[PDB]
This record gives C-alpha cells, structure tokens and sequence, in this order.
DNA sequence: TGAGTTCAAGGGTCAAT
DNA sequence: ATTGACCCTTGAACTCA
C-alpha cells in the first residue's frame, strides 16, 4: 500500500505518484484544490517555510511552490466531476 | 447531536478525541498552543458545567484530560488568515 | 496505479466580554 | 487579554477505469 513510497514534498508515506510525483494524500489533496479553485497564497515569512508533515498546512504559499518545485503538473488536475 | 462530555452543554461532534462543544474545544486548543498552566483557587474540584465553565480553567482543563482530549490531536498553529 | 470523491475533524475569525 | 458561534481546509478512505 504505502510500503515503498515517500512524499517528495513532505516527507509522509505515499501510495504513489500523484500529478507526477510521488506524494501523499495530504499533498495530492492540496495541489488539487489549489489548481481547481485556482488560489493565490501568500507566504508571511521569508518563502522557505519548512515543509514537513508536522509544518506543511503553516505555509500554503510555500506548500504550493514546494509542489511545483518537486515537479506536480497543474494540466494533470481534471476538470471537477457534474 | 451529542452532549459535550467535559460541561454537558450541546456539541458538534468529536473533537481532539471527545465529544465536546465549541467552547470547550477552543478552550483545549488555546491551552496547549500556548502551553499555559492554571491554578485552581480552591480545592481542584470546581463544578463544570454549562454556566459554570469559565469560573475555573484549571478544573476545566482538567477534566478536558479526564474526558480523554488528546495535546497530540492539537496542531502547529497555521498562518494568519 | 492514478484519476476521481466525501465529510469528520482539523483549522481560523472576530464581536462580545 | 479569553470565549465560542460560525465558517473554511485538510486528508484518510473510498470508487472507478
Ligand atoms: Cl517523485
Ligand atoms: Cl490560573
Ligand atoms: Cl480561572
Ligand atoms: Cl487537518
Ligand atoms: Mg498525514
Ligand atoms: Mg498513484
Ligand atoms: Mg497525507
Ligand atoms: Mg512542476
Ligand atoms: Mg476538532
Ligand atoms: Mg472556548
Ligand atoms: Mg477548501
Ligand atoms: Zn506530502
Ligand atoms: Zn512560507
Ligand atoms: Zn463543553
Ligand atoms: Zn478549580
């Protein structure tokens, strides 16, 4: 199930790729609703907010480009389901 | 359509592992963010319940822990927004 | 495997105190 | 400052091809 998998971009155990990286659900369901709602976020910080499973909901900004950075596709994000 | 297991007033489901009103999960939540400690004016064993709540965070606190509510079910704080 | 979905239980806000 | 009614987000667990 989620045996030999990690988030790239948290660090959770992961059942596979999603939107091209290998990452959990927490992640998957993040970059999903950001991409369909098509969200701005804004880092308070120095954006390099530390992102792990304990940090990764402090900083949507800096989740978000930590997705990207570890290559999500926002075009693999369908259209909502009617 | 519960009772709020720590003060019996009316709760929204369970929270931090018990089933608790709004009051009563904010008031754990703010507790452990900011790891504060109470003191008990008296004998540690206030009366809680609905109207009486707030006249005593240490014996509210209390029977939070007593109730079952977990600090580990209590987040890191998220950005202002 | 990797798209999709849901909603209980996390979160925050801010008028009232 | 703290409280709590009210609203928003997260992510475990599930379906579908
Ligand atoms: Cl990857
Ligand atoms: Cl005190
Ligand atoms: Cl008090
Ligand atoms: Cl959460
Ligand atoms: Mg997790
Ligand atoms: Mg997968
Ligand atoms: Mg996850
Ligand atoms: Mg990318
Ligand atoms: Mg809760
Ligand atoms: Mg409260
Ligand atoms: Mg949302
Ligand atoms: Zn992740
Ligand atoms: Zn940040
Ligand atoms: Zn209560
Ligand atoms: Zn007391």
């Amino acid at each position: 199930m989620f045996t030999k998998h990690i988030c790239a971009i948290c660090g959770d155990r992961s059942s596979g790729k999603h939107y091209g990286v290998y990452s959990c659900e927490g992640c998957k369901g993040f970059f999903k609703r950001t991409v369909r709602k098509d969200l701005t976020y804004t880092c308070r910080d120095n954006k390099d907010c530390l992102i792990d499973k304990r940090q990764r909901n402090r900083c949507q900004y800096c989740r978000y480009q930590k997705c990207l950075a570890m290559g999500m596709k926002r075009e693999a994000v369908q259209e909502e389901r009617q």
